């Protein structure tokens, strides 16, 4: 009548699968077990407390491990607490471990019952293919803006030309008073130009289009793009990318 436990925590060490699915069923076994006694105001700092630690995790982690990573994300999208965790996060945890799917299962849950979560669910979705839930989200709570659709029924269909040539219109809109977006779609409109210049033969617009919108006339190029994490991940392998074409004709440059 014992002699069960204990070969579980001596399979346990093993391999890391048994364990990391055991661990995610025990924490939530004994976190259900505390719901009896232990009132009201007490759950509530207790889980301030355990998502906090959560946080500190994703944050602080540096050596990325997927079975780590799903078992805490794991254990996060399973009660009434947790939801709220990191919208921010996330994303990079994911992205960096190879391991979307429960990730975006975890932010589908938080957008149950919220603008940025959207934000990283695109650059989510991105990962994985699925441009057919990426054009999907970029009508229905990024836009309200009549450039937004008319461009991606040119750009649903392949024809890449019209899909650029109202992008930079969009961009520089000077008044335009009929209230003002915020930067959710500013920097989506940006992105999608980006893509867009690039499904096409068009790297020199590109590249000046990309190092443009983070320094000065002139590029130094030299620590920006290095600095502020942004730019590592979205206007960082566009530019390398462009930049590479454009010298591969054959110039001294």
């Amino acid at each position: 009548h014992s002699s069960l436990i204990t070969p579980l925590q001596a399979v346990a060490q093993r391999d890391p699968i048994i364990a990391k699915q055991l661990f995610s069923s025990l924490f939530s076994g004994i976190l259900k077990e505390m719901d009896k006694f232990k009132t009201l105001s007490e759950k509530n700092n207790i889980t301030q407390k355990l998502l906090q630690d959560f946080n500190r995790f994703l944050n602080t982690t540096f050596s990325f491990f997927p079975p780590f990573v799903s078992c805490i994300q794991d254990i996060s999208c399973q009660h009434a607490a947790l939801l709220s965790l990191d919208p921010a996060a996330v994303s990079a945890g994911c992205l960096a471990s190879l391991q979307q799917p429960v990730g975006i299962r975890l932010l589908e849950e938080a957008l149950l019952r919220d603008v940025l979560r959207w934000v990283e669910l695109a650059k989510l979705y991105r990962s994985i293919g699925e441009y057919d839930v990426l054009r999907g989200i970029f009508t229905s709570e990024i836009g309200t803006k009549q450039i937004t659709q008319s461009a991606l029924l040119a750009e649903a269909r392949s024809d890449y030309s019209e899909a650029a040539k109202q992008y930079d219109e969009a961009l520089n809109k000077q008044d335009w008073v009929d209230g003002e977006p915020t930067e959710a779609e500013k920097d989506f409109w940006e992105l999608a130009s980006l893509d867009c210049y690039n499904h096409l033969a068009e790297w020199k617009s590109l590249e000046y289009c990309s190092t443009a919108s983070i320094d000065s006339e002139n590029p130094p190029d030299l620590n920006k793009i290095w600095s502020e994490p942004f730019y590592q991940e979205t206007y960082l392998p566009y530019m390398i990318r462009s930049k590479l074409k454009l010298l591969l004709q054959g110039e001294a440059d």
